[PDB]
């Protein structure tokens, strides 16, 4: 009985790994994840400058999920290829380097000298489309053309194959093309499904107040408030892309809900909401959870259950 | 202390109302419903034929929320306009009517055939544009242009005062967008957020099965998983339509939920999921904790705090 798998060229002790801005920032994060037993990690998404973000505080959690407006910040994209390029130990596990350029120009010049490091070491791209671009367009991904414009352009430009972290959606429509757009795109390799659930409004009662600083208190949500809406999307992609791999995000608590992701066709689990309030010692409580729930079924692998969702007559 | 209020030129007991499509489809539940505790009550959403509906199981509720895809199922048009004409009473409490045409066409002869009773007996009409229209593209209300058309139509075919039952929004520029949009429409007097987190998929780890038969499992969220989301959209449009009131809708299962969604901005609130589950006892129970809230906060109504959620700095 067993978790590993072997995807993109490399071998994953289990499917566990971070979601894209916990427990990833700094060096002293990415040395804690790699000690972990996470079977890979992902740095937190960066652009071509450091960033402090937004003011605090920008994210809060409470029983059922998380909500933040963290904006972006990171020591910068020469601080995360310097991680990959010389401090990364890929015995221990793979590494994925998420990218969040703020516009499609930020995004080819981290890309094109993404591309050796990739090349020689191995680390694997992630690129954020659950980004704004201009204030008052639809982020990334909600904007169609622009979405392609972005995958164009970073196809062009890296020339290696990479993933794409995309936001929830909640129409049949918008599956439909979202996905008709990625399967333009041969070099995206996996989908990430998905980024949070955006301009949730968390108000505390007894204070009368919104809990974040930034927008007025609007946020993105995480956590038991985004499973059903993270369950959907992994399964609305992994039915639209057949030969791209989907990696599950959202709502992840316990081995039940990543044996839910992997039967939605999942094939690495992220872990955000969970991760950040639990600590990385969630990584050995989770693959425990999910080996006894395989064992209790008769499941000795992943790919016995993944994407084996039933419907109903 | 009671917590009587008036808008659109009628009297309410408390700001408490059934959510459509809940508890209110045929004869007896209207008439369970205006036996109710209730300040107000809405139909289900209807269409000009009666419908069946999609296949069962087709609804299901847990801890945390619902899931269905109903599919309409409704008596049709002529029985709850004569509910409306002949049936209710209004010494009772208003009545609200939900009109779901699946084309525009379809609406505007429904609200032509409304106008009269409207004018007659005081009727108000919730027009749902969470609603889909063509196969292949997206529902009215993430089709600006087609949310454009709809209003237009229906403004010139009714000639009353009415309101726009909205999807969620989930980005700021759209937001901004659809807001305008209402804004261009001076007989829309009431906007109500919102109708259920489109297209989640709840996955049983027991069985590996989804629970509800049609759309391969797909279907709207509602209940705990929803209100963050629902308070972020009343008041996005509290914020954006100063002309116009917005009715709360989600996640409302205590005094407390009604609490958040009137200092989101909220001048009623409908209760979906948890009126499903717990039955219209939970009008009562809702008045009770919503007043006692009031009381330990030297509150005596609703206006000294309905909208005047804080932000931070
Ligand atoms: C504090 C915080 C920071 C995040 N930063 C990023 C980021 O930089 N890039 C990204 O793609 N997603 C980011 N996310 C999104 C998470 O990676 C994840 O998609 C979302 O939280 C849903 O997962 P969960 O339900 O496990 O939290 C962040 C989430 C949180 C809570
Ligand atoms: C079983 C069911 C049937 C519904 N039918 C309708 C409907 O006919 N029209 C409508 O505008 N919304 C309909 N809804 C949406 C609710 O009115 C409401 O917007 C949604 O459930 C969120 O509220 P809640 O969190 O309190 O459930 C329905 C909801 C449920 C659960
Ligand atoms: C449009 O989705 C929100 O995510 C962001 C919001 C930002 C706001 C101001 C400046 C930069 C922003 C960058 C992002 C993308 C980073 C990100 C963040 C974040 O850093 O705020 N939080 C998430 O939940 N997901 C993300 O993907
Ligand atoms: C737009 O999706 C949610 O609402 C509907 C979905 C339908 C699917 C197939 C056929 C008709 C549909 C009609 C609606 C509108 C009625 C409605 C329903 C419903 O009757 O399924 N459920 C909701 O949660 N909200 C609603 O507004």
């Amino acid at each position: 009985m067993c978790l590993k798998l072997n995807l993109l060229d490399h071998v994953f002790a289990n499917p566990f790994m971070n979601a894209a801005g916990v427990l990833c920032s700094t060096e002293e994060d990415l040395r804690c994840m790699t000690a972990s037993s996470s079977g890979a990690l992902v740095s937190k998404s960066c652009t071509s400058a450091p960033r402090d973000g937004n003011p605090e505080p920008r994210y809060m959690a409470f029983p059922l999920g998380s909500i933040n407006s963290m904006g972006l910040p990171n020591l910068g994209f020469d601080f995360y290829l310097k991680y990959a390029s010389d401090l990364h130990d890929y015995s221990k596990k793979p590494l994925f380097l998420s990218i969040s350029g703020l516009s499609v120009e930020e995004n080819v010049a981290m890309v094109r000298r993404l591309a050796p490091v990739a090349q020689e070491k191995g680390v694997l791209l992630e690129l954020n489309l659950s980004c704004p671009n201009v204030p008052g367009k639809p982020q990334v991904a909600y904007d169609f053309e622009a979405m392609r414009t972005y995958l164009q352009q970073v196809s062009l430009a890296y020339g290696l194959p990479f993933g794409v972290k995309m936001p929830p959606y909640f129409d049949i429509a918008h599956f439909d093309t979202a996905a008709a757009v990625l399967n333009e795109f041969p070099l995206v390799k996996f989908v990430t499904c998905v980024n949070s659930v955006g301009n949730g409004l968390v108000i505390d009662a007894e204070s009368e107040s919104v809990v974040i600083k930034p927008k007025q208190g609007f946020g993105g949500l995480g956590g038991k408030y985004i499973l059903p809406t993270a369950l959907a999307n992994v399964n609305a992609f992994y039915r639209r892309c057949p030969d791209k791999l989907v990696f599950g995000c959202g709502g992840v608590y316990s081995g039940e809900d990543a044996f839910l992701h992997i039967l939605a066709g999942a094939s690495m689990v992220q872990v955000g909401t969970a991760l950040q309030e639990e600590g990385p010692g969630i990584f050995t409580r989770l693959e425990d959870e999910l080996l006894e729930i395989m064992a209790r079924k008769g499941y000795r692998t992943l790919e016995e259950f993944r994407g084996r969702v039933k419907t109903i007559e």
